[PDB]
């Protein structure tokens, strides 16, 4: 359980607890390497680095992000002071920009950057791309 502020999985503010991850093959600019799968993230975690310091709120074209089906954000994202946020993240598939669907939540921080709640993955090869604009 979660709230506007804190999440409870005790509780702690998302944006104090945190994995921090520097990877730019997430880019959705980034159409090589061999592609993985996001299926082990669990928790809060902070983009940064030349691969982007946010989610993708536009489709990605397939083979991106260092993955099959890249995952991108079907909503907006919040400002400082509208808590936690419930959003639906889609992946790109066969010609079908949510051919899978999960969802993560959102938090924007003090210091400018947001935080992501991501539970695995709905399938693999599937990732949490960065939008490196
Ligand atoms: C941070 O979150 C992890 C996993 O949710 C938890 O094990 C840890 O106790 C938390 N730490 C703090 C200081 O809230
Ligand atoms: C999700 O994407 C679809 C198609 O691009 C759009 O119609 C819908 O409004 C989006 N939902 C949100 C919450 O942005
Ligand atoms: C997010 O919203 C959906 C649709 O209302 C809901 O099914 C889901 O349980 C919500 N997630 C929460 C409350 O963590």
């Amino acid at each position: 359980s979660y709230g506007l502020d804190l999440d409870c999985g005790v509780c702690f503010d998302p944006c104090q607890n945190y994995t921090l991850l520097d990877e730019p093959f997430r880019s959705t600019e980034n159409s090589a390497g061999s592609q993985g799968c996001d299926k082990n993230m669990s928790g809060w975690y902070r983009f940064v680095g030349e691969g982007g310091v946010r989610m993708s709120e536009t489709c990605v074209q397939v083979h991106r992000c260092q993955t099959d089906a890249p995952m991108w954000l079907n909503g907006t994202h919040p400002a400082l002071g509208d808590g936690i946020t419930n959003h639906t993240a889609c992946a790109h598939w066969s010609g079908n920009c949510c051919f899978w669907k999960t969802e993560v939540l959102v938090k924007a921080c003090p210091g400018g950057y947001h935080v992501y709640r991501l539970e695995g993955t709905p399938w693999c090869n599937l990732r949490y791309c960065t939008d490196p604009s």
